Formats: C-alpha cells, sequence, structure tokens
C-alpha cells in the first residue's frame, strides 16, 4: 500500500505513442494494476493537465491510487477496470477524435476526473434494485441514487489529506470544477442519457449544433460521457465477447437478488435462465442505445469514426450469433 504507492511514484513514465492509449482499439486486458495506473499519470500529464493546475507527483499519485481502491475487485464488470477504459476512450475521444481544441482545460480536467471518479463505490446492482429493495443509499436520494452516490465518493477522494489535486485552483475555479465534474458523474445515468438524446439529436440533424452556447456546451458533454461509458460496445470483438460475459455476469446476479428479495420475475436481461438470448439482447442494445449516439458523436467530429465502425462490426457479430 506506502509500498504500491512508492512503486508508483518511483517509476518511469512510458509515452502515450508507447503505451498505446490514443487507439481507440486499447485494450487494459493484458496490463496489470501498476500499469494501469501508470497510463493514467500519462494521460493527466499529455492533456495538459499536470503542468496548467501545478499537481504534485506524489500527490497525483496518491489520488490514482485512492480511486482504485474505492472501485469494488468482487463487483463483476462495474470495477476499476471499467473506470479505467472509460478514461482511456475519453482520452482518446479528446486527442485522436480531436475533441480537445473545442473544450476549455477546466472542462478537460473534468471530464477525465470525472471519466475516472463515475462508478465510485459501485455494488453491482441498479437504481431499480436498490429502489425497491429499500437500500439505504434510496434514503438519502431520490434520484439517480447510485450516480449521487458516486460523486460524493468522488468529493470525499478530491478532499481527502494528501490527493488535492484540485488545490492549484482559486475557489472560483475549484466551485466551477466540481459543478462539471457532477453534471458529468449524473450524465452517466442512461435515463437522463435516454432524457435528453432527442434534444440533442435534433440540434445535429439540423445543422444548429455550436460550441459557443453554454447550454449545447453542457448537453454535448453529458453525451460524451455516455459515449465513453458505453465505449465496450466499441470494441474489436474478442475485447467485447469477453466485456459482454462481465455485464451479463453482473445482471445475473442481480436477477438473483430480484428472485429472493423482491420476489419478483427479473427481466430476459437479467435472468441467468435465458442466457441463451444474450446475442439477441446485445443487438436490440447496440440497436435502441448506441449507434444512434456514436452516429451523432461521429457528426461534431469526424476522427470519432472508429467509435462507430466498431460498433458497427460488433453488431455484425452478435447479428451472426442470433440466428447460430
Ligand atoms: C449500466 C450498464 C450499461 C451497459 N454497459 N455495457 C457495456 C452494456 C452492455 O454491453 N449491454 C447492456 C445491455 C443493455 C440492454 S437494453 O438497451 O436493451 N436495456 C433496455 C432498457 N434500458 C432502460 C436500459 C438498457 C440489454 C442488454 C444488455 O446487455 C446484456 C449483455 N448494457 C450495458
Ligand atoms: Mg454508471
Ligand atoms: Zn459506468
Amino acid at each position: 500500500e506506502t509500498r504500491e504507492l512508492q512503486s508508483l511514484a518511483a517509476a518511469v513514465v512510458p509515452s502515450a505513442q508507447t503505451l498505446k492509449i490514443t487507439d481507440f482499439s486499447f485494450s487494459d486486458f493484458e496490463l496489470s494494476d501498476l500499469e494501469t495506473a501508470l497510463c493514467t499519470i500519462r494521460m493527466f500529464t499529455d492533456l495538459n493537465l499536470v503542468q496548467n493546475f501545478q499537481m504534485k507527483h506524489e500527490v497525483l499519485c496518491r489520488w490514482i491510487l485512492s480511486v482504485k481502491k474505492n472501485y469494488r475487485k468482487n463487483v463483476a464488470y462495474h470495477n476499476w477496470r471499467h473506470a479505467f477504459n472509460t478514461a482511456q476512450c475519453m482520452f482518446a475521444a479528446l486527442k485522436a477524435g480531436k475533441i480537445q481544441n473545442k473544450l476549455t482545460d477546466l472542462e478537460i480536467l473534468a471530464l477525465l476526473i470525472a471519466a475516472l471518479s463515475h462508478d465510485l463505490d459501485h455494488r453491482g446492482v441498479n437504481n431499480s434494485y436498490i429502489q425497491r429493495s429499500e437500500h439505504p443509499l434510496a434514503q438519502l436520494y431520490c434520484h439517480s441514487i447510485m450516480e449521487h452516490h458516486h460523486f460524493d465518493q468522488c468529493l470525499m477522494i478530491l478532499n481527502s489529506p494528501g490527493n488535492q489535486i484540485l488545490s492549484g485552483l482559486s475557489i472560483e475555479e475549484y466551485k466551477t470544477t466540481l459543478k462539471i465534474i457532477k453534471q458529468a458523474i449524473l450524465a452517466t445515468d442512461l435515463a437522463l442519457y435516454i432524457k435528453r438524446r432527442g434534444e440533442f439529436f435534433e440540434l445535429i440533424r439540423k445543422n444548429q449544433f455550436n460550441l459557443e452556447d453554454p447550454h449545447q456546451k453542457e448537453l454535448f458533454l453529458a453525451m460524451l460521457m455516455t459515449a465513453c461509458d458505453l465505449s465496450a460496445i466499441t470494441k474489436p470483438w474478442p475485447i467485447q465477447q469477453r466485456i459482454a460475459e462481465l455485464v451479463a455476469t453482473e445482471f445475473w446476479e442481480q436477477g438473483d437478488l430480484e428472485r429472493t428479495v423482491l420476489q419478483q420475475q427479473p427481466i430476459p436481461m437479467m435472468d441467468r435462465n435465458k442466457r441463451d438470448e444474450l446475442p439477441k439482447l446485445q443487438v436490440g442494445f447496440i440497436d435502441f442505445v448506441c449507434t444512434q449516439l456514436y452516429e451523432a458523436l461521429t457528426h461534431v467530429s469526424e476522427d470519432c469514426f472508429p467509435l462507430l465502425d466498431g460498433c458497427r462490426k460488433n453488431r455484425q457479430k452478435w447479428q451472426a450469433l442470433a440466428e447460430q
């Protein structure tokens, strides 16, 4: 622990190119926990966030390890690896996808922090499950229960001694940054994505999209977050297939809880008896949620196409299995 920290602060950080983190095709699967922390340091560095905000090396390392530790290893999918991947998709969206110079430094700082923080202390279970099972977290919060908890955890970490990576900021810049972080985290609630999609899609469709407008900037950021959150849907096939079983593992565990705690029939997505239905379900997922989103991000930035390409290729593959 104090040893993992001394390991990390002493290590050489390889370049962005050596670590492959500018590729939309990036895979974490064969990296050690230590190597993922190294990648993260690089991400903060090449977005000019260490330089622009006076982050001490030792402090960023301690924060990165604090985050990593507050994810739950026993949770099939919503653990550190997902948080890390989400951040890597953000980093590629900013660098390879060229979103970077459409945003301010404060926004980028917020997004990257948010990407790594957005699922902190997840329990492998829904908002619905949390609500209906009367879990304590649903007395503190009445909408986006999990997402509000994730932000609270994030805030709690940014403010614990030795971990204050935002300390270089003025009271004004700090308040601004937290506000963006909160909105970014809240935006990773699929319900709120569905709720605001249509406005974003009409803006694109009528060629009225414009980042100069404060309201549209906010919207775009929310969309970006969803794009990164769902990004495993865009990876090469060996990766996507592997990641899908993890997500399914996580759902099936929830279905168990729903059968015993709530006494209801879990929905196919969530029933292990219909393990057979996974392909068809993934196709449905892609069609209803993902493709339209990556189609739009590609209108915002030509260079984000590889995300939509990846998504369409995974659709073909799942559809092939859906007919056996
Ligand atoms: C909170 C988890 C979001 C998510 N991440 N990832 C990687 C996936 C995924 O691969 N599949 C699904 C998924 C979504 C639907 S859904 O789009 O049909 N579902 C319908 C109802 N809405 C409200 C939510 C999504 C159905 C099946 C799924 O996976 C089974 C392996 N969700 C996620
Ligand atoms: Mg989430
Ligand atoms: Zn997530």
